[PDB]
């Protein structure tokens, strides 16, 4: 919509107040247009049906309940947006500052949030399973990351590079969290899963193995389902990952952690410049080396930890 730049206020799912970013035009928008070309919020009322309507607003103030996920998946995705840009120089998901849309309350009691090729989706959860999904930074940061993928290397959804593809949404997501400073840790989805659990999470970086996903490359899945185990196998590389940043041993072999910011440069590095769509586990590990070798030097620490951390995982 064309209109008048604003500044709302709301609250979230986990009932948090913020400030966001609208547009006025006779109703207040979700439309932030102060970042890129805009991103824009819509209301798919329960159906799926896509977009659905940009989300319109009588008073600029979205206390109702209704609101809570609209308000997180507009604020989170500013977040991302910032991430991206002020770490990485990336301008939005292309590079260009393509716009970024998102819709919420996505059919009924559906448990799951995804990037569909056009534009972010994130159903209401049930209830008992899930809470809205979008009051988790680490999911929206998550799906955001499938669209940098997507105009990047183009992981393919299957097999190995499925997996990588789903590791490179968890790492970038919990390095979101961080950046935010949202309660931090290394688990995925910690806000809005089980709403009657506490300390539960759908997966974990820094355990991959506590919900039963594999930790080192003799365990991996290799049958049908989930695609060939894109989220199940994720874990061995999201366990390296957590071993390059933060150190540690495992199966009995030793990493010296370099910490959250330098693994970031090297999987970013690795992602826009050396990945390609059938890239396998091995071929990860030989782009996260050259891209270590290239910011930091052959004979530096960074590039020893980066070995030492696949070789933990039986990634060679
Ligand atoms: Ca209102
Ligand atoms: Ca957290
Ligand atoms: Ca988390
Ligand atoms: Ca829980
Ligand atoms: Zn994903």
């Amino acid at each position: 919509i064309t209109g008048t730049s604003t500044v709302g206020v709301g609250r979230g799912v986990l009932g948090d107040q913020k400030n966001i970013n609208t547009t006025y035009s006779t109703y207040y928008y979700l439309q932030d247009n102060t970042r890129g070309d805009g991103i824009f919020t819509y209301d798919a009322k329960y159906r799926t049906t896509l977009p659905g309507s940009l989300w319109a607003d009588a008073d600029n103030q979205f206390f109702a309940s209704y609101d809570a996920p609209a308000v997180d998946a507009h604020y989170y995705a500013g977040v991302t947006y910032d991430y991206y840009k002020n770490v990485h120089n990336r301008l939005s998901y292309d590079g260009n500052n393509a716009a970024i849309r998102s819709s919420v309350h996505y059919s009924q009691g559906y448990n799951n949030a995804f990037w569909n090729g056009s534009e972010m989706v994130y159903g209401d959860g049930d209830g008992q399973t899930f809470i809205p999904l979008s009051g988790g930074i680490d999911v929206v940061a998550h799906e955001l990351t499938h669209a940098v993928t997507d105009y990047t290397a183009g992981l393919i959804y299957q097999n190995e590079s499925g997996a990588i593809n789903e590791a490179i949404s968890d790492i970038f997501g919990t390095l979101v969290e961080f950046y935010a400073n949202k309660n931090p840790d290394w688990e995925i989805g910690e806000d809005v899963y089980t709403p009657g659990i506490s300390g539960d999470s759908l997966r974990s970086m820094s355990d991959p193995a506590k919900y039963g996903d594999p930790d080192h490359y003799s365990k991996r899945y290799t049958g049908t389902q989930d695609n060939g185990g894109v989220h199940i196998n994720s874990g061995i590389i999201n366990k390296a990952a957590y071993l390059i940043s933060q150190g540690g041993t495992h199966y009995g072999v030793s990493v010296v952690g370099i910490g959250r910011d330098k693994l970031g440069k090297i999987f970013y590095r690795a992602l826009t410049q050396y990945l390609t769509p059938t890239s396998n586990f091995s071929q990860l590990r030989a782009a996260a080396v050259q891209s270590a070798t290239d910011l930091y030097g052959s004979t530096s620490q960074e590039v020893a930890s980066v070995k030492q951390a696949f070789d933990a995982v039986g990634v060679k």
